[PDB]
């Protein structure tokens, strides 16, 4: 009521911008939280104020951070206001020019709506789509990329270019790593043919991943590929120079590369969610296991070495346990089943020794190793729901990266969307999405073309 | 002949669909092989192929006409030895003829960790996830 | 309402077959989806039209693919319309001859119903039972 009083008052200035730069719509965006909290009265007020003052003046302004209230809702984590703003259908024919979604034609249940990509589709500097993807301060980005225009923007880009660039990248990396293995395995003209390409593409990966790592758990691959390239070119430097340490870096770089095949499993849905679930298991579960396990290796190592510490009497086979290294190595053998368990000579305390070893076997196997399996069984149940959205996010970031690597002309060649005439003077790039809804029937009044196409 | 025989005893399974208790069982196997195990075998074989060429190149030094000195011959013996190690047959020791015994040992321990405490248990968790959904429609 | 207008109109031809071969019942089958989507108004219209024109003429015809609207509902994945078509109890004694399910006898709670196997039981060429099994699409 008071809002309508103030706006109906002739002297009120709707477009006033406060000291922060925010107009009233920015203010409504910086407030709104969620439905479980506010019960969504902010969307209503936003609609009320827009419809009350017809213009694009409000929603086109910028606060002192240089953001429209749409882009601001993208920076912040606000989904419920972003779905509204991002698809608006205004039924009143007078103010219909303010809508961001239109019905091109509708016949029976089938209807083809039309969406507005202006500040969305990443033909601008910082758009709604670049923010919701690259913005790491939110962790709401699951529900952010499932909204109406964004979902099919990503899908259409993938079907147009990003698929083929991704596969192509997979090929160029795969040949690289094969040649790297064949070089590593056999150590005339094969070295001259391949090794040059190894150094070249390794240098390319080092430079590109290095530039990307200068703009800084999502980027963790950029560190790994960079480390590989450093090891490769370093091994080349130590091969040209005379040193024996070149082979170590070479083979370590190779094995690391085959560990980096994993990055390319995000192009497929079935394997992508799988590698996501691995990525979360390593973080939430395995590390806790490795910490509490290493503390036991370090405990029982000094425990046993001190007992077997008696002099071998110049017989290396009499005393099986030398310094702290051999004890830990022997325990790790025992976990695999290689270790030799017997009453040991030179150990003055064979009963205490044997007990203290059996406690190691029990604490490891029947307790602390199975605990891990139970916990993993607990995490898989919760991750199985969100894994698809997480993979959609990662895939999305790859898509936008490939888009940013294109030339200006080839980028403008695709230009997802189409020109459509919304109003008398309004021509705006739009994205068409066909829909079929059997639930609610109505006579179609507001639409764009009479003849469905 | 023997391959046909073994395949036949693998084909006893087809006749478990006449019984309700075993039929649903063989259905759940048929779905586990499809949804779970294959993903495991792919990502596991890529590691066998990685660590095989990783280790063969280190143990690549000349055996000096002693087959027991160098335990790792060409790429075959390395993969076979790793698969032994998964069962617990493989021989883990500081190896002569390997000029890099520390790097060797580290790179083998990482294989054991990535296999057992991670990628093999992941399979068990996933199977535990699929059995819950399949138990209804089986 | 408009459906009743058209059928009550004397000149409307209920048995007309469109260019694809489908009569009106085929059309209702190629449309109907599920309950979570349409809230099952197609079954109602199918019943309405059958009861409105008494005959087996509609449900015995064949489109250009050679299928009755029952067999068509078998080819396609439509369960909700197939349960209806496949068990029909028509209570009105005049049109009761169109039912595919009958009550042979009923005493207290116990009742023995009776089902019709004509195009179902695989004594024909391609029946409802062969399709629902061997159809992999």
């Amino acid at each position: 009521e008071i809002v309508q009083l103030l706006m109906e008052h002739e002297q009120t200035d709707i477009t006033s911008r406060d000291s922060r730069g925010n107009n009233i719509l920015h203010a409504l965006v910086t407030v709104a939280e969620d439905f479980k909290t506010q019960n969504d009265f902010v969307k209503r007020m936003y609609d009320m104020i827009l419809l009350r003052s017809g213009n694009w003046e409000l929603e086109t302004t910028r606060n002192n951070d240089g953001l429209t209230p749409l882009q601001l809702a993208a920076k912040m984590g606000k989904a419920e206001i972003l779905k509204y703003i991002l698809s608006r259908e205004i039924k009143e024919k007078r103010l219909r020019s303010l809508s961001r979604k239109f019905t091109d034609w509708a016949y029976g249940p089938v209807s083809s709506s039309l969406y507005d990509l202006t500040n969305v589709d990443t033909t601008t500097d910082n758009s709604v789509l670049e923010i919701t993807v690259y913005n790491t301060n939110i962790d709401n980005r699951h529900e952010m990329l499932t909204l109406e225009p964004l979902h099919t923007l990503l899908h259409m880009k993938w079907k147009k270019f990003a698929k083929h660039m991704f596969f192509l990248s997979f090929c160029f990396y795969f040949f690289y790593n094969i040649t790297l293995t064949l070089v590593s395995y056999y150590r005339g003209w094969l070295q001259l043919l391949g090794r040059m390409f190894v150094l070249i593409w390794a240098m390319c990966i080092s430079v590109k991943e290095g530039i990307a790592i200068f703009l800084l758990s999502d980027a963790w691959f950029h560190f790994v590929f960079f480390i590989q390239a450093v090891l490769v070119i370093l091994s080349v430097f130590l091969y040209l120079f005379a040193y024996k340490e070149y082979l170590a870096c070479l083979v370590l770089a190779m094995a690391l590369g085959w560990a980096n095949m994993l990055y390319y499993t995000r192009g497929f849905q079935s394997m992508g969610m799988y590698s996501v679930m691995i990525q979360k298991v390593i973080l939430h579960d395995v590390l806790k296991f490795l910490f509490v396990y290493i503390v036991f290796l370090l405990g029982f190592g000094v425990a046993l070495a001190s007992l077997i510490e008696k002099c071998p009497k110049d017989n290396k086979d009499c005393s099986s346990y030398g310094s702290f290294s051999d004890a830990v190595l022997e325990l790790f053998k025992l976990t695999i089943g290689l270790g030799d368990l017997n009453i040991q000579q030179n150990s003055k305390y064979p009963i205490l020794f044997l007990f203290l070893l059996i406690t190691y076997v029990i604490l490891t196997f029947v307790l602390l190793l199975n605990m891990l399996i139970a916990l993993m069984g607990e995490t898989v149940e919760n991750v199985s729901k969100e894994s698809e959205r997480i993979w959609r996010l990662q895939r999305a970031r790859t898509i936008l990266e490939f888009e940013k690597m294109l030339p200006e002309w080839l980028r403008s060649r695709f230009r997802m969307g189409e020109l459509c005439k919304v109003a008398e003077d309004d021509f705006r790039l739009c994205l068409r999405i066909n829909e079929v809804k059997w639930t609610e029937w109505k006579t179609h009044v507001s639409f764009l073309n009479e003849d469905p196409g």
